[PDB]
């Protein structure tokens, strides 16, 4: 009867409907949800982390056991300063499978204490990724299906202006 949190890191750029539904899938599960949204300082994120939160918080605020931070360096570290009882990742294809399995194994060696629990999408979300979306908004395409409506329009934002 000790009180668990689990930690969703991404890059969350942008978040989409997949990443809503796995959200709220754990939030059901565990006491505690943080929504870890990975910097990325050399990395290229289109979104900055104050764009990711804003929209990540807009998405899914209404669920009162889930908390954002922006966090850097090793997942390790970020695990055992935030006291946390795992790591949640998404499974959506085999290549996602293969590199999750070797980070949780060497993580495991870098913390014994670490642990990662994984979901499969619904199939409604299995077809989406932020990268794809991305590709499709540069495009013109319309991503009102695959993303919340406040995604939407931080990409008309992001058209209207230029960085
Ligand atoms: O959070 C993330 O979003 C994408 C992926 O999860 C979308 O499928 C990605 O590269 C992350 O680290
Ligand atoms: O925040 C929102 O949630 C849905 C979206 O998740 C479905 O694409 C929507 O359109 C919003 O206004």
């Amino acid at each position: 009867m000790s009180k668990t949190r689990v930690i969703y890191p991404g890059t969350f750029d942008p978040i989409t409907n997949g990443h809503v539904d796995l959200v709220t899938r754990a939030s059901r599960m565990f006491d505690e949800v943080v929504v870890a949204i990975a910097i990325g300082h050399h990395k290229n994120p289109l979104f900055s982390l104050e764009e990711r939160v804003a929209l990540a918080q807009s998405s899914l605020g209404h669920l009162s056991n889930v908390e954002f931070v922006g966090f850097d360096g090793l997942l390790v570290n970020f695990f055992k300063e935030q006291k946390a009882t795992a790591v949640l990742r998404g499974l959506r294809a085999v290549s996602d499978f293969e590199y999750e399995f070797q980070l949780a194994n060497m993580n495991r060696q870098l913390d014994p204490h670490f642990e990662a629990v994984f979901l499969t999408p619904s199939e409604q979300y299995s077809f989406i990724s932020s990268t794809l979306i991305r590709e499709i908004a540069r495009l013109k395409g319309d991503v009102t299906k695959f993303v919340p409506q406040a995604v939407v329009e931080a990409f008309e934002r992001k058209h209207q202006q230029g960085w």
